[PDB]
């Protein structure tokens, strides 16, 4: 009779045991990341593999962040940890044939492209804002190129950390060391500073000022000007003088002495009373 | 019959209490697929007893492994005209923090980190890289290299203009030495300090122009200058022992006194 | 009864609802907040999304490591070759008024540390390469507040045990070049040293094995520690001390003084 209709409901309709309720669905969905944002509490691993990932500096990357339509930073990594077991950000490449950079910054804008600040510690310690090391003997550890009209390509300022004028007496703006190989080195013949102009310059090669006043320079011809009393702990070789304030050579002195001697001996030999 | 019905009423799922397939798709489409998607809000990482490691291969709250894939690991791009902060920020707050903000461990055949400042429409005072330290106990920056036949740091200044005098006020390296900005009474800091702690046979300073030696300071501190030079003051030197050595006042005075003595002796003792 | 019609309306059809097994298949394709492996591109396109610049809580991605060990982010590759760099930061508008990267570091080690490992063969590549085409600004700026060190410290280490191997190397190498495309020359300087506020220190101090060899003082006077040469004339002041270099004037005046004195004695002696 109507046992047909009841059997049809028993077959056609879904058991509550064999389907998730809306409450159970919400529990399961709430464990997944929404596209509108969320909090990840474990490791998110990216392992692209035949996934169409591109190198493009606009649309590429396993992660791409495009801030063109938004305020704010693309990415922020923050820690207030007292100590920990590794750095905040690591970039690593293992193959000697790897033919791309770890990091490329392609910057247009009106401020500094990369800005690195080491804040004042409570106790001074030997640590730097930037540490660069290379073990490649075929290349300069670091390269800088600029096109400045009226500034230095590299600008270094040393500021006295203290109000007292003698406090920084052992400091320098630039400090250079030249060392032998650490493990078993027999010495070194490396140079301190090498300056060239491959195409040739009209400028001074070295210009030293103090309170904006010229004190010492080396010109494009290699001649120097020194602004005060100076010393050579040794002999100085120079050209024979042709002007009043030119340094006299031993030859010039000896020739003038011999000329006077000859002239006087002649007068002495020939005078009469 | 009322038993069979009651059983249906209990065992079967209500339409109000279950999502349809259409509603399931709507809800799933709001969640990120492992195969990729577009996130439009903030993704926050807050690991906490989560087994996060420092390993430079498998560590990180985010780990990107590009070993089996072309492309960049990460790209941050903006075409915004202006904005309220930098693209990427790394920040550590504790002065006891004992790791770097960024570590680059590079093997390869090109430059590990490469920073380019493109030509602006109008020149302005901005840099590719700006470094500042307020730590008096350490050098703001350190560089170490092992070059066979190059500089550890190579700086090139290129004239921005075709005209040869345009860059006459520029330099490759510019150094300033200043007093403390707030209330400083002065400074005794040095410009350039060059040493060889282990000792070098090389020239300490070598200056060339068109690849030709013009001026140098040797490993012993002796200098060679390639043209006419000036001291606005006296120069102290050793007494000359060779023809082109500069003569001292003493050498001149001794030679004058020697001649004087010899002549006065002849004058005193001649007879007619 | 038509309680059967009410069951037909109130209850869900099996065809129109996912089973628990089908739900799990679909959920397993989505990222859990507890972690997982993404195998495609994750794109961030915030747009009126409340993204902030804050260096603590901002970013389209924010990683806070305050309550966890480990690194925030690791980018790793063991690829032999590839078609672009691991990480790229790019800004396109010349009006852009923020940095690409800002590091705000407190701590007791190096804020940024860049290492180029020993390659299998030497090649011309660097740990860091900096280039600017902005003529209005220094390509690079460094400021420090060192008590007793250099603001920039450069060390050259001999790559080889043999002492003459690195004879062409330097710690600092400077070149001064004309514009590559059509440049007629340059007047740029090599090294420019100043103290705008004025310093009592030596402007240039050169040592070898920690011993002073050559220096330029704050007044511009120099000291050289060994025999030296000028391929040219040296202009100096007239000497007033025994070891001062004599000028041509000093020599000529002393010669003329002796000459006069002798001619006078010669003119006036009797015997
Ligand atoms: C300092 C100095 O004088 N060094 C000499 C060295 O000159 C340098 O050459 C490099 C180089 O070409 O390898 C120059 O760097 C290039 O700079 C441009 C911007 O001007 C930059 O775009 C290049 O980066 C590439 O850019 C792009 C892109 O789409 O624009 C994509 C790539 O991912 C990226 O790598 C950059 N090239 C590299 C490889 O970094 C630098 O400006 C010069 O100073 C010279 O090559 C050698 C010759 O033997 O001598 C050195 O002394
Ligand atoms: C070509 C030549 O020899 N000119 C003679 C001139 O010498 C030049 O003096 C100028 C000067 O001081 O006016 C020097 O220009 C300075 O160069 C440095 C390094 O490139 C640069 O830092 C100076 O800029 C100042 O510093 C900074 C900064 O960020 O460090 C910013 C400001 O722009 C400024 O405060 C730059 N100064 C200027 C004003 O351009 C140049 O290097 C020297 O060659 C000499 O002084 C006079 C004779 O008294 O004759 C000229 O012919
Ligand atoms: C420029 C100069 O002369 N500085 C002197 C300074 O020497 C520098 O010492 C640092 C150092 O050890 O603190 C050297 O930096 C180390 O370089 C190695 C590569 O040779 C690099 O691997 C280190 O990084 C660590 O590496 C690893 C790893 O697994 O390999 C893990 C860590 O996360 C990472 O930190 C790097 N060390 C640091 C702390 O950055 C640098 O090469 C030297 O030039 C010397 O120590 C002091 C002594 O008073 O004097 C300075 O003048
Ligand atoms: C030890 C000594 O005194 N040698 C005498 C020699 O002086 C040397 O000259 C060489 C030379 O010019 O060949 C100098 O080598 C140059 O050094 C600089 C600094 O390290 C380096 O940049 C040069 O490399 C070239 O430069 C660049 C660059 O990017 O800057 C690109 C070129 O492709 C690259 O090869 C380097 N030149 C070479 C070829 O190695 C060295 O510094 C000087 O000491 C002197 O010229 C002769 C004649 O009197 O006698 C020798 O004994
Ligand atoms: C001598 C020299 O090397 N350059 C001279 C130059 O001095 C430099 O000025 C910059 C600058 O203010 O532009 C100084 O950099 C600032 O450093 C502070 C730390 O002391 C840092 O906080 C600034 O960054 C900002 O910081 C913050 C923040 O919340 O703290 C937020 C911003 O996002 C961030 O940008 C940094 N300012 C910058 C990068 O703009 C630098 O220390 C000085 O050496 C001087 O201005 C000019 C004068 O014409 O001459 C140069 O020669
Ligand atoms: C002010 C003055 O003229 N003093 C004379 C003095 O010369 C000074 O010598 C000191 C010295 O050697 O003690 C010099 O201090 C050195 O300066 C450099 C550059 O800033 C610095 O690197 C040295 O630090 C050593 O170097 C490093 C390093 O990483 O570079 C690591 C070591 O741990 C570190 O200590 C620094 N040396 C010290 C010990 O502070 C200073 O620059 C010179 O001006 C001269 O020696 C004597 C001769 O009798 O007279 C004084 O008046
Ligand atoms: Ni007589």
């Amino acid at each position: 009779e109507t046992n047909s209709k009841i059997t049809k409901l028993e077959s056609s309709k879904a058991d509550k045991s064999a389907v998730y309720s809306k409450a159970e669905s919400k529990i399961e969905l709430d464990k997944k990341l929404s596209l509108t944002g969320g909090i990840v509490t474990g490791q998110l691993q990216f392992k692209p593999n035949k996934s169409g990932i591109k190198p493009s500096s606009s649309v590429g990357g396993a992660i791409n962040i495009d801030m063109s339509k938004s305020e704010g930073a693309a990415m922020v990594m923050y820690t207030n940890k007292d100590t920990t077991d590794g750095p905040l950000m690591i970039l690593r490449s293992d193959k000697d044939t790897f033919d791309q950079s770890a990091q490329f910054v392609d910057y247009s804008g009106k401020t500094n492209a990369v800005n690195i600040v080491m804040r004042q510690p409570s106790a001074p310690n030997f640590s730097s804002a930037l540490n660069i090391t290379s073990a490649n003997e075929g290349g300069s550890a670091m390269q800088i190129r600029g096109v400045e009209k009226a500034l230095g390509t590299l600008k270094i300022t040393h500021e006295n950390p203290n109000v007292e004028a003698k406090y920084d007496e052992n400091a320098a703006a630039l400090s250079i060391d030249i060392v032998k190989k650490q493990k078993g080195g027999k010495g070194t013949a490396a140079q301190g500073i090498y300056i060239n102009s491959t195409s040739g310059t009209a400028g001074k090669m070295l210009r030293i000022r103090n309170k904006n006043e010229d004190k010492f320079y080396v010109g494009p011809d290699g001649g120097f000007h020194s602004g005060a009393n100076s010393t050579v702990a040794g002999n100085l070789t120079v050209k024979d003088p042709t002007s009043g304030k030119h340094a006299a050579t031993k030859d010039y002195v000896d020739e003038k002495i011999a000329e006077l001697k000859k002239l006087i001996l002649k007068k002495l030999e020939h005078h009469h009373h």
